[PDB]
């Protein structure tokens, strides 16, 4: 079954926040980012989850007619850090404990890091993601919009919380955000 995108704050009050290489549109719930550049995603909790809590990131297609298709890199960007497998769209930057996972039954990719409390000077835990293929790449996303689903999980993989956002990976994020926002006003 297609991974759920249902927002679920859960017992710890889990939700995301956001912070031109990367720009977020709250009105569109959409992140616009350049290829392979830092995308800061903030984790907010009302209380601290138990030891061994994990944070998983996974991409799915937004449109229902493409939801059962695995999101992966196009051949050009696949065939081009030594930790992320070449097929994975999403990689984590600056984390010594990233796990790159392929689901045995769905073939979907994800990247998991341990949950850490907020870094000094912050009320939220910031994770730096990189997207390794453009929304427009033929043989990959092929202009189809995607969602990133962030799941807070216990050490066994049980769901503690879930949030999600749309992503466009593009060369001019600031300009594309304005275009899509101008389209929503019209
Ligand atoms: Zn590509």
């Amino acid at each position: 079954s297609v991974p759920s995108q249902k927002t679920y704050q859960g017992s710890y009050g889990f939700r995301l926040g956001f912070l031109v290489t990367c720009t977020c549109s709250p009105a569109l719930n959409k992140l616009f980012c350049q290829l392979a550049k830092t995308c800061p995603v903030q984790l907010w909790v009302d209380s601290t989850p138990p030891p061994g809590t994990r944070v998983r990131a996974m991409a799915i297609y937004k449109q229902s007619q493409h939801m059962t298709e695995v999101v992966r890199r196009c051949p050009h960007h696949e065939r081009c850090d030594g930790l992320a497998p070449p097929q994975h769209l999403i990689r984590v930057e600056g984390n010594l404990r990233a796990e790159y996972l392929d689901d045995r039954n769905t073939f979907r990719h994800s990247v998991v890091v341990p949950y850490e409390p907020p870094e000094v000077g912050s009320d939220c835990t910031t994770i730096h993601y990189n997207y390794m293929c453009y929304s427009s790449c033929m043989g990959g996303m092929n202009r189809r919009p995607i969602l990133t689903i962030i799941t807070l999980e216990d050490s066994s993989g049980n769901l503690l919380g879930r949030d999600s956002f749309e992503v466009r990976v593009c060369a001019c994020p600031g300009r594309d955000r304005r275009t899509e926002e101008e389209n929503l006003r019209k």
